[PDB]
DNA sequence: TTGCCGGTACCGGCA
DNA sequence: TTGCCGGTACCGGCA
């Protein structure tokens, strides 16, 4: 299937192929090419966007309590 | 100089040139091509990264107070 | 102080 | 339930 990272960037991951050797892209990056079949990319943008929104209110809370 | 957005993505902005008409890239995007000579791109990545770190502690605070 | 290139990081969709 | 292309969004640096 796809190495976590490649799954993250939805980029062609060539694991199975290039044997025990970590995924190619994970080369250039030189990172732990993990294989968690049950992994699903994080939607960074949207995510952090939520984060910031949340973190906001909290302050506006401190604007009171 | 450079339209805020182009400044944001550090991308060639062609304002002065293409007259009163909003910057080109700001076309594809169709956004308010503002010109705030005193603007400086936000470092999204690094930024939000700080945010998250901060927002974290706060919770670990709530893990007490 | 400030413009942009050359190169990743991300992602919306389309299989 | 997923692999990935095609197209932005971001940025580290080098002027
Ligand atoms: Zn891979
Ligand atoms: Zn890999
Ligand atoms: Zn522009
Ligand atoms: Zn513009």
């Amino acid at each position: 299937f796809a190495c976590v990272e490649c799954r993250q960037q939805k980029s062609k991951c060539d694991a199975c192929e290039r044997a025990p050797e970590p995924c190619t892209k994970c080369a250039k990056k030189n990172v732990p090419c993990i294989l968690k079949r049950d992994f699903r990319r994080t939607y960074k943008r949207a995510r952090n966007e939520a984060i910031e929104k949340r973190f906001k209110e909290l302050t506006r809370t401190l604007t009171n309590l």
